[PDB]
């Protein structure tokens, strides 16, 4: 179909050995694929979305959770290892989103659902942190809204190996995506 | 601030031995947990919304070919399961009791669910029912998204996963910030 990938967090603070809240040797384990992954959309045309927490604030639910992370302006916040220059090599072409989000689910309070529309985009493909936080809350999201979903198990990783399996075999059972290797 | 139970699949199909799609005891196990919890919203005058999934004819449906028919109007595997069957039909009157049916795992999704709880000024949203990592799970994170302060009722949700519980309730504690009540 009409295809669209959406990488998810795939930051410093996420991934990086003093992460501000790091998921540690899973997230940057994946560092290879995910890149892969993300050049090869990028390079055969189709919409790549690269989708970043992004935080400033008292009133953010988060603040009560966790320590400051993925904070605007600050080296925790970017792309994470090789994927930060694929970004800047490709951050002007046209199929080609940078988009800041507030939630954990990348459609929450942002316009990813509009530009999915606009482009008829109807398969969408997952990765990035956390498989059973982000990339699962987008995946509900997405499964309210009708696309068809892709799980790239490879390029997706978690801190907790019970919850990325859960979350993997919740994708496939109950969501009806196809985890693909 | 004003509170809401969603009290959700808690039917004959999701519990009962013979259910189309049970998870067996643990299911059956909170019973006395779910129509106590529940029954005390009713008569204290919350709102209470027993949201169902009803379906299994139509190929459109993302469920069907992929489950066997479950919930379905009019048979009685939708039917409430034990005690909570009869609570609902004594209280069903109730300006504060809601019968909602719903067509995917979240109590939100295509459903009046969220006007309803803004016109009677919700903030505070109470989940009960099944599954705990699946129905309980997707209107938590709508519910999450859409602003609400949660409280799970650990005692009042099962799922036929064990892990899939566990995790759960550790998600809707650590991630998106409910209350886990016991
Ligand atoms: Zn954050
Ligand atoms: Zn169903």
């Amino acid at each position: 179909m009409k295809k669209a990938l959406i990488c998810i967090d795939y930051t410093n603070d996420f991934a990086a050995e003093n992460g501000a809240l790091t998921c540690g040797e899973p997230a940057r384990q994946i560092e290879d694929t995910i890149v892969s992954l993300t050049q090869a959309f990028i390079e055969n045309g189709d919409y790549v979305v690269f989708a970043v927490d992004s935080h400033d604030d008292d009133f953010h639910p988060e603040t009560r959770l966790f320590p400051p992370h993925n904070i605007n302006g600050t080296e925790g916040k970017e792309l994470y290892g090789r994927l930060s220059p694929l970004y800047e090599k490709h951050k002007h072409a046209k199929n080609v989103n940078y988009m800041e989000k507030t939630r954990y689910s990348a459609f929450a309070g942002t316009d990813l659902e509009l530009k999915l529309r606009e482009r008829q985009i109807t398969e969408l493909h997952l990765a990035g942190l956390c498989t059973d936080i982000c990339v699962l809350h987008t995946a509900v999201d997405a499964y309210n809204k009708g696309f068809q979903i892709v799980i790239h198990q490879n390029a997706v990783a978690s801190f907790n190996p019970e919850g990325h399996e859960w979350a993997l075999s919740h994708f496939k059972n109950s969501i009806g995506a196809q985890v693909a290797e």
